[PDB]
């Protein structure tokens, strides 16, 4: 769930 990284 975090921008550019991933989740």
């Amino acid at each position: 769930q975090d921008p550019x990284k991933x989740x």
